[PDB]
């Protein structure tokens, strides 16, 4: 006795349903002391209105020490409320917004099936344990005491992030650096974004809690191999200000961002960038600058990485000023290069002064060195660079002023796909994959009937520009959506032979040889578990169901033909479930999604480069 949440749920309702009705609530009538609430999903007992935008929100409430515990307030908005010395642990909190409230000395560990993140604005969290992943742009901090550090049955130490604090992990495995450190594989949620989100007035008690964590890597032994899943990540938080003014964070980053930016000239030297979103714009580019600022010879030695990151500079909607000024800036050194100066021409480049013209795309700003011939150059205009870089069905090639070395050299008897052979590789590589682009850009259409679904064949085809989409395709309008799409493309479970017969003819190969033939549609479902994983349209723990059957259905239709290049039959088995739930529900399908595809740039890999998109490479 008394009884059971299903009693504190009612009681709850009625109080916010009155609440919301006009009565001020008497204190005594919002008193929820020892409130038992394991398991209730508040969604199911709530009216629509205190879950959605506009919101109905939980005022004046007073939840001190109660237990929710498998409980679900995702959605839910608290005003002016007190949690202080409550559980809070294992708690599906989805886009939860706590404000002016007093969640102190409470257990804040929710479960990781959590999908948006929980937020803090001008409440306080003193003391308390958090998953190292909330946004507390509005948390309000207050000094330390000492007492004690939890804890319970979990891993590693604790740090403090002001008076919050957050766990280690009892030991940094591939694993523990993926679900801390990166973000860019978790849709933007690390412990990295979380101490960064602060009120950029907190600066101290976060570069402490940076400099803490540092730490715990610094003792961790971090092999190389550790951390270069993550150089992105961690170089897109710590390579600016005011982290830049540690000397740990300073000195530990050193090597990182210098493995950073290597991998990044071997990568997309010769290869076009995928067109910045507003994260890259904001939190790689700065760092490539600082890079090449750092180290001058590149700009000329890796011309191919150099202009794409200085156009895209430039060009990026949302690109600080400061970035702005200083790609201006980096372009003027380059256009003062003594391997540079001579192909440069009064009269011709930029601004006719010899600088470009960043007032207008139109301006010839642009000047390109060979990567076989250091004296003949490229001139072209910013428009044109960028279709050039991440072209379009029909992009103009031939549109540019060759120099050697010497004026103006008459194209019409130039291919111009024979020059970027091995003078520009970086445009065989973008009109290469056009071509590809295509091919699998008919699939898409053959599917999502032209101009029925419209949207969503448009979705679909965005998608594949660059590696991380923001959109996902998960809810109950969007499950209905491709269900009532895929169901019909797959008569009781398999691949519908009249559709395998439109994927026949249109990739340009009807028959030909099982061998190929299995590894074609093989990646073609590498492709679309990729799409059903997270980082594209599902998140770490929902995939959409339709997309794993398409998916699933397709390697099943490559196991007939030549499963001799498979990996195993217990692989298949094994992967062919996790598309159905025998397998957790959990990592997403970036597993499948990353194996198979793993396993193909091994054994293979010809074909992965033909269909998969250059973005998802």
């Amino acid at each position: 006795s008394p009884s059971s949440p299903a009693d504190w749920a009612k009681k709850l309702t009625d109080a916010v349903l009155r609440q919301k009705a006009g009565e001020t609530l008497t204190a005594a009538d919002r008193d929820f002391s020892n409130a038992d609430f394991r398991n209730i999903t508040f969604s199911k007992i709530l009216p629509p209105s205190f879950m959605e935008r506009d919101g109905d929100i939980i005022k004046g409430f007073n939840f001190s020490n109660s237990k929710f515990t498998y409980s679900d307030i995702s959605h839910l908005h608290f005003d002016e409320c007190r949690f202080t010395y409550s559980t809070l642990s294992d708690v599906v909190c989805s886009n939860t917004k706590f404000s002016n409230s007093d969640m102190n000395e409470v257990f804040l560990q929710y479960s990781i099936t959590t999908q948006q993140q929980p937020s803090f604005i001008d409440t306080t969290l003193k003391n308390t344990l958090i998953r190292h992943k909330a946004n507390l742009s509005g948390v309000i901090l207050n000094e330390p005491d000492n007492s004690s550090p939890p804890s319970v049955s979990g891993g590693g130490n604790f740090i403090r992030l002001g008076d919050i604090w957050l766990q280690m992990p009892l030991l940094w495995t591939e694993n523990a650096v993926d679900g801390f450190l990166n973000h860019e594989h978790n849709n933007g949620k690390s412990i990295l974004m979380t101490i960064d989100s602060l009120p950029d007035k907190y600066s101290q008690e976060k570069v402490q809690a940076m400099e803490d964590l540092v730490k715990s890597l610094r003792g961790g032994r971090l092999t190389e191999a550790c951390i270069r899943p993550v150089e992105s990540s961690l170089v897109s938080v710590l390579a600016h200000p005011p982290y830049t003014q540690s000397a740990l964070i300073s000195e530990w980053l050193g090597p990182v961002q210098e493995r950073f930016f290597a991998h990044q000239c071997q990568t997309y030297n010769d290869v076009p960038l995928p067109a910045p979103d507003t994260y890259y714009q904001q939190r790689i580019l700065p760092v490539l600058l600082d890079s090449f600022d750092r180290n001058s010879a590149a700009m000329t030695t890796h011309s191919g990485l150099f202009n794409q990151v200085i156009l895209h500079c430039m060009t990026g909607v949302d690109c600080t000023d400061g970035t702005r000024q200083k790609a201006a800036a980096l372009y003027e050194q380059y256009l003062a290069h003594p391997a540079v100066s001579p192909h440069i021409h009064n009269g011709l480049f930029g601004n006719y002064d010899g600088s470009p013209d960043w007032t207008t795309r139109a301006a010839d700003n642009f000047l390109l060195l060979s990567s076989q011939d250091s004296d003949t150059a490229m001139m072209l205009s910013t428009d044109t660079l960028l279709t050039m870089l991440n072209p379009t069905p029909d992009t103009a090639w031939d549109n540019f002023y060759l120099l050697r070395a010497g004026e103006n050299v008459s194209t019409a008897q130039i291919s111009p796909v024979e020059l970027f052979r091995h003078d520009f590789p970086v445009f065989l590589a973008a009109f290469n994959q056009q071509a590809t682009q295509r091919r699998f850009g008919e699939l898409i259409d053959i599917i999502l009937s032209t101009e029925e679904h419209g949207e969503l064949n448009q979705q679909f085809l965005a998608a594949t520009n660059q590696k991380h989409s923001t959109v996902k395709l998960i809810d109950d309008a969007s499950v209905s959506r491709l269900a009532t799409i895929f169901d019909p493309l797959l008569p009781e479970g398999k691949l519908s032979p009249a559709h395998y017969q439109h994927i026949l003819s249109a990739y340009h190969l009807t028959d030909a040889t099982p061998q190929k033939q299995a590894e074609t549609l093989f990646c073609l479902s590498t492709a679309f578990a990729r799409y059903s994983s997270s980082a594209i349209f599902g998140t770490e723990h929902d995939s959409p169901p339709a997309l794993r059957g398409y998916a699933e259905a397709l390697m099943q239709k490559a196991w007939e033909l030549s499963p001799a290049i498979f990996p195993s039959s217990e692989q298949f088995t094994e992967w062919s479930d996790r598309f159905h739930g025998l397998h957790g529900a959990f990592t997403c399908t970036s597993v499948v999604a990353d194996s198979m595809q793993r396993h193909a740039r091994k054994y293979f890999p010809s074909v992965l480069s033909s269909i998969l998109p250059l973005a998802w490479a």
